């Protein structure tokens, strides 16, 4: 419950590796505070929000339909696919795949969606085309979690991710309906309980997306605020440590407690 930047630096002291952090005012885009804002970190599963941003952009362009049903085989399944592995017969709609990728971190869902847009290179092009010249996706799930330092593959920076997330959620890039659908999926996140959500007071809004590598790395991106409306964006990444998952979770939770206390 220290001052937030103090807590972030403390988390890095305890974990080893690097911790990156930024808080943006949602309305203005103003940077409120940051630590290692321009350094690269692996996105891990946080990329799944950007992926669904690209899918929605295609919907807005009349090139995709959220209701379109996709079928796949057992051979398409990769690890960490809790939703898709249950629909080998009936398949899933594009919208259902985005819900699964975002709310359950479903990897096969993400890969199927990557296929719809033309792969990691096209996600990167989508990002470049909306003004993010930093964030890059190079690999599919699960290889994108490899997190080699000093590998620039599959990385973002706290400020690039925060800025891009803000544009996807509030900008004129997506239609109002699509911006709302994206934040709705994030609001319905099911797997980030131990992170920022654990520090969230009653009545607050949060829409988020977490990510993990087996070893060394963790992250979360979020739009949150009091009184049922988001008012800030928070991005936290960690990488390059030997910290346990429990330790990584705890530090993010404590960073969350600090940023709430000192809101
Ligand atoms: B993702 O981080 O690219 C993916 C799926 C995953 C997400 C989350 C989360 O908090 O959203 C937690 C765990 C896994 N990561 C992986 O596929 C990675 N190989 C992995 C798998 C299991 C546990 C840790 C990392
Ligand atoms: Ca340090």
């Amino acid at each position: 419950h220290p001052e937030t930047l103090v807590k972030v630096k403390d988390a890095e002291d305890q974990l080893g590796g690097r911790v990156g952090y930024i808080e943006l005012d949602l309305a203005s885009g103003k940077i409120l505070e940051s630590f290692r804002p321009e350094e690269r970190f692996p996105m891990m599963s946080t990329f799944k929000v950007l992926l669904c941003g690209a899918v929605l952009s295609r919907v807005d362009a009349g090139q995709e339909q959220l209701g379109r049903r996709i079928h796949y085989s057992q051979n398409d399944l990769v690890e960490y696919s809790p939703v898709t592995e249950k629909h080998l017969t009936d398949g899933m709609t594009v919208g259902e795949l985005c819900s699964a990728a975002i709310t359950m971190s479903d990897n096969t869902a993400a890969n199927l969606l990557l296929t719809t847009i033309g792969g990691p290179k096209e996600l990167t092009a989508f990002l470049h085309n909306m003004g993010d010249h930093v964030t890059r996706l190079d690999r599919w799930e699960p290889e994108l979690n490899e997190a080699i330092p000093n590998d620039e593959r599959d990385t973002t920076t706290p400020v690039a991710m925060a800025t891009t997330l803000r544009k996807l959620l509030t900008g004129e890039l997506l239609t109002a309906a699509s911006r709302q659908q994206l934040i709705d999926w994030m609001e319905a996140d099911k797997v980030a309980g131990p992170l920022l959500r654990s520090a969230l007071p009653a009545g607050w809004f949060i829409a988020d997306k977490s990510g993990a590598s087996e070893r060394g790395s963790r992250g979360i991106i979020a739009a949150l605020g009091p009184d049922g409306k988001p008012s800030r964006i928070v991005v936290i990444y960690m990488t390059g440590s030997q910290a346990t998952m429990d330790e990584r979770n705890r530090q993010i939770a404590e960073i969350g407690a600090s940023l709430i206390k000192h809101w």
